[PDB]
């Protein structure tokens, strides 16, 4: 059982926009993706704060990098909040409409495309790098869920029953042919270093 549903003219025109804007400075990409995990881990432990069950699904709280070279992805996956799946048909728990007003007005005063994060929009620089994203989430109070974008147009969600999660948010990354760059040990390092040295939660890059 596979639900497609479109998405609104706002966010697909910021997807096209993502994919087809010259733009070289497409590393950004990991370090909005770090941050929404950030954001999410935040999340999942304020609210164990008054009611520890809710760590019931997992008491770690950490974001992992893993390569994988032989099937072309990168997945980032952490132990945070997690969301329902009316939150991923509702823009992946995002204000994408307003957000990508706001983002399209700044880009029109002198911001570029590396300031997406501050419209709330950050998750969908996926697509510098992606040719599609499967989104594989699990939050206390649902099941667990798979988004899927390949942009034009369109998403799906379905039922996710292979390996559990326990709880959390697994983005997976299928990358455009020329973007293998970020699958490189070395490559990886050097962004995390760069943009995300002082995140709150450890961040393991899994070898292969
Ligand atoms: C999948 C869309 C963006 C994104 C979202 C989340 N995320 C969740 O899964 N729940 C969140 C609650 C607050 C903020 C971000 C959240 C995440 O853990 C990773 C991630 O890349």
């Amino acid at each position: 059982e596979v639900e497609t549903f479109a998405f609104q003219a706002e966010i697909a025109q910021l997807m096209s926009l993502i994919i087809n804007t010259f733009y070289s400075n497409k590393e950004i990409f990991l370090r909005e993706l770090i941050s929404n995990s950030s954001d999410a881990l935040d999340k999942i432990r304020y609210e164990s704060l008054t009611d520890p069950s809710k760590l019931d699904s997992g008491k770690e709280l950490h974001i992992n990098l893993i390569p994988n070279k032989q099937d072309r992805t990168l997945t980032i996956v952490d132990t945070g909040i997690g969301m329902t799946k009316a939150d991923l048909i509702n823009n992946l728990g995002t204000i994408a409409k307003s957000g990508t007003k706001a983002f399209m007005e700044a880009l029109q005063a002198g911001a570029d495309i590396s300031m997406i994060g501050q419209f709330g929009v950050g998750f969908y620089s996926a697509y510098l790098v992606a040719e599609k994203v499967t989104v594989i989430t699990k939050h206390n109070d649902d099941e667990q869920y798979a988004w899927e974008s390949s942009a034009g147009g369109s998403f799906t969600v379905r039922t996710d029953t292979g390996e559990p999660m326990g709880r959390g948010t697994k983005v997976i990354l299928h990358l455009k042919e020329d973007q293998t760059e970020y699958l490189e040990e070395r490559r990886i390092k050097e962004i995390v270093k760069k943009h995300s040295q002082f995140i709150g939660y450890p961040i393991t890059l899994f070898v292969e």
